[PDB]
């Protein structure tokens, strides 16, 4: 139901330049509208955004081109409060002004506008020229597209007729496509404000949260890892075929969250553009957070629940001819048409649950019986809510009004739901359970004894009917997007550990290969090894899957192998990370102090309540732009090739790295988790905890990903102001060494002479006696134990690097230190762990 000329209007009802000059900024997008249409709903949506609003101007104006006037604007990091000047632009505006004053302003305004309005036409004619016949991929084109060609044709204006250097040029442009849309409170960009009020231009607009269970039941009890990246992708697919209805009734900026801006599925599977290997991580949420019309509401939450079904269904479908094609399952017609049967199909029908909820965000009510009955209600929260009665003169309002809180609200309604609809959930049929998952029932197994039924399947493993799906999934993604995951098995990423298996391929590759032939042609395939594990001289030693005793030939050949360039590392790393009380950051409670939002400049010209920061929803939607950045580009771009990168979706990630990388990857995803900006683009200027647990290869995935998860969230997040890491390792002997440390731990031993000495004892004597010991003299009586000029030096240097360490190790008491620095210190200096 998407017409593009008034969405177009509707949209641009405020010029991307309305901080360049607030003065006459209807007319500038008169023009830039004046090549498309001309120049209501917009009204409402104005007085719905203005709704929001919890301050009281006692007329100041902030602005780069005005004439009471006061100052230049500046932009405000929502989370950091960290404040970014538009240095390039000030300078700029600041030689202008004084050369020629109030004739450039006027004549640079024209300019500007004048080619705003050239990129608007050329990206219009694009979107109808590639998308004719459908107006809802148009428009998701041109709001996709239209600060890119915006910010390249700034570019190109500033390189060319402005004559600045590139890099001045880059930043010229970064800068003018991230202007803020209140000048007074720079929280939010104006491209967000544009969304908001496009979104709140319909017919009475509601907020739609969606949820899709289970996450871990689902992914969490995967064998492989193949199986586990296909399960998050799955999900997120399954996320992406929701919000599609969402896009196509109404348009991408009416999802709220999570952002849908440079999103590899949006790009790829909607706006047809082709994608790299990105496509293959997993970046949306089981969460959705929408703007819908609220007429349509009910039919949307049927349609959505429906287009998932649906696609469940056909892949499953996809699956069964897949599976009897390629020999998955030896079966005849019959059985093949039996593979349908309603008993299946309902498994997969309800699997997962999909609950979809709504609250009007304009229909009046009162205020106080909404947080009353909603049951939020601090002493923070009563200020709030007072001063939008004074403001408004009107104890009842439009609930927008309560945005953060309904948010709460919402979730808390949509939790219910999920399990509702859970206890009204048809049992399933008795019968032998599936060799995979070992909690559904498996295909065929309710029909037939246990030796025939393994008989009909493939390597004798019976599979249910979602984990055939599971299984399918990667040869589907391969055939729509081209793409398929650089390491399909964790051994892949086990032995990328100092280039071993580059290494070894290289040297003896052909020879392990010629070798394995040597045992039979089962083993080689495609010139390779038809598995990793055939890497360890272990595997032929034992269990295999008889041989002449040539085996033992080519497990002494790998054992020379070992001698000359080392052993091959058995072991790999779950990385998990999370971030800190988010849902508090993005209700604001967290966020602190109103008055930091504010321009330094205007804080005594406007009047505001004693009272948190509760977000509007502006900053709600910069936020989610925020983590779709860090997740979308950032956590990809440090992860790079150096491992598997399956899940990123927003704060949480969830990546399988070699034991080397592990610690760097995930300091540098905090890091950059940490930065407020990159280039023009924003960034969460938040905190998150993580997990990293190393695993030996043997070691079931399912309990790996268990304990991973474990160490996230029972140790990491239960230490008090968060923010730790928590590394587990787990020994094939079975001890499982737990320590908790802080951030800069890692950056502090990197730097620290303590571990290059380590790398070119100690640690065990330390943690026996600190158990037993009554202590930094304690301590350093065995630094001075274990470590002629130089030797006083290293002594008092590492006995101060331990000193700084133990303040960054998560303890509550030396002792507590002690233990968790020198279980570290025993994690890392591992030989079986660290070749
Ligand atoms: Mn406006
Ligand atoms: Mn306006
Ligand atoms: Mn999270
Ligand atoms: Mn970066
Ligand atoms: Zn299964």
């Amino acid at each position: 139901m998407v017409n593009i000329k008034e969405k177009l209007f509707v949209y641009l009802h405020d010029p991307p330049d309305k901080a360049l000059k607030i003065e006459n900024h209807e007319e500038r997008s008169k023009k830039i509208l004046s090549s498309g249409n001309i120049q209501d709903k917009v009204k409402q949506a104005d007085a719905l955004s203005s709704k929001t609003q919890r301050f009281i101007i006692r007329e100041p104006v902030i602005d780069f081109l005005g004439r009471f006037h006061v100052g230049y604007p500046v932009f405000i990091h929502p989370i950091s409060t960290e404040i970014k000047r538009y240095e390039t632009l000030e300078k700029y505006i600041d030689l202008g002004r004084s050369n020629r004053g109030e004739r450039f302003v006027n004549e640079f305004l024209e300019r500007v506008s004048k080619l705003e309005g050239d990129v608007l036409k050329e990206v219009f004619e694009d979107a109808s020229n590639k998308f004719k016949g459908e107006e809802s991929k148009q428009w998701a084109y041109i709001w996709q597209f239209y600060p890119v060609k915006l910010k390249e044709g700034v570019k190109e204006f500033a390189k060319s007729e402005l004559k600045l250097k590139e890099e001045e040029a880059e930043k010229f442009a970064e800068e003018f496509v991230n202007l803020p849309a209140d000048t007074r409170f720079p929280d939010h960009a104006i491209w967000t404000h544009l969304d908001l009020t496009s979104a709140l231009s319909v017919k009475d607009p509601t907020l739609l949260r969606i949820k899709i269970v289970p996450v871990q039941p689902f992914i969490a009890n995967s064998r492989k890892q193949l199986d586990l990246w296909a399960s998050s992708h799955l999900l997120s697919m399954l996320m992406y075929k929701a919000l599609e209805v969402i896009v196509d009734k109404f348009g991408p900026e009416h999802v709220i969250y999570p952002s849908l801006r440079d999103q590899p599925f949006f790009l790829k599977f909607y706006l047809g553009e082709n994608i790299g290997d990105e496509i293959l991580v997993a970046n949306l949420p089981n969460k959705a957070l929408a703007i819908v019309s609220g007429k349509e509401a009910e039919k949307i939450e049927e349609e959505i629940k429906k287009r998932i079904r649906d696609f469940l269904l056909q892949l499953y479908r996809e699956a069964v001819d897949w599976a009897v094609e390629n020999g998955v399952v030896k079966v005849d017609r019959s059985e093949k048409d039996s593979m349908l049967k309603e008993a299946y199909l309902k498994i997969v029908r309800e699997y997962f649950t999909v609950s979809i909820t709504w609250v009007s965000l304009s229909e009046k009510e009162d205020i106080y019986q909404v947080t009353e009955n909603a049951g939020l209600s601090d002493e923070d929260v009563k200020k709030w809510l007072k001063f939008a009665e004074k403001k408004e003169n009107s104890r009842v309002l439009e609930r927008i009004a309560i945005y953060p809180l309904l948010v709460k609200i919402l979730d808390s309604l949509g939790e219910r739901k999920v399990t509702e609809e859970r206890f009204e959930k048809s049992e399933q049929l008795k019968g032998w359970k599936c060799h995979v998952c070992g909690e559904n029932l498996a295909i065929f197994g309710d029909m037939y004894d246990h030796d025939n039924l393994k008989s009909l399947w493939l390597d004798e493993e019976p599979l249910c009917p979602m984990c055939l799906i599971k299984r399918y999934y990667p040869v589907w993604i391969r055939s729509k997007t081209g793409q398929k995951i650089r390491f399909e098995s964790v051994v892949d990423v086990a032995l990328l550990y100092k280039n071993w298996r580059k290494i070894f391929d290289e040297k003896y590759g052909k020879d392990l290969v010629s070798k394995a032939r040597e045992v039979s042609e089962d083993f080689v395939k495609d010139n390779m090894l038809v598995d990793s594990d055939l890497y360890y001289s272990s595997t032929w030693e034992s269990g295999l899957s008889i041989d002449e005793e040539k085996v033992k030939e080519v497990v002494d050949f790998l054992n020379a192998a070992y001698k000359e360039i080392g052993n091959p590392p058995k072991y790999y790393a779950i990385l998990v990370m999370d971030g800190d009380d988010m849902g508090k950051v993005i209700s604001g409670e967290v966020l602190g102090e109103i008055s930091t939002r504010i321009h330094p400049n205007i804080r005594d010209y406007v009047e505001i309540p004693e009272a948190k920061y509760y977000s509007t929803p502006q900053v709600h939607v910069a936020i989610s732009q925020a983590l779709a950045n860090f997740s979308i580009r950032e956590v990809r771009s440090v992860v790079k090739d150096e491992g598997l990168l399956i899940y990123a979706g927003g704060d949480d990630v969830l990546a399988i790295l070699p034991v080397d990388k592990a610690l760097e990857v995930a300091y540098k995803i905090r890091k950059e988790f940490g930065k407020s900006f990159e280039n023009g683009s924003l960034l969460p200027g938040w905190k998150l905890s993580a997990g990293i647990l190393i695993v030996h290869y043997k070691h079931p995935l399912y309990d790996a990903l268990e304990k991973a998860r474990d160490l996230l969230n029972n140790k990491a997040k239960n230490v008090p102001g968060k923010d730790t890491l928590a590394i587990g390792l787990l020994k094939r002997s079975g001890s499982y060494y737990i320590s908790l440390v802080g951030w800069e731990l890692i950056r502090v031993f990197y730097n620290s002479e303590l571990r290059k000495k380590l790398l070119e004892r100690f640690i065990y004597h330390v943690l026996r006696e600190v158990d037993t010991w009554p202590i930094d003299e304690m301590l350093k009586f065995e630094v001075i134990r274990h470590i002629k000029e130089e030797t006083k030096e290293l002594r008092e240097k590492i006995y101060g690097e331990i000193k700084d360490l133990l303040e960054h190790v998560r303890g509550n008491n030396e002792v507590e230190k002690v233990r968790g620095l020198f279980t570290f210190l025993k994690i890392i200096t591992d030989a079986e762990v660290f070749p």
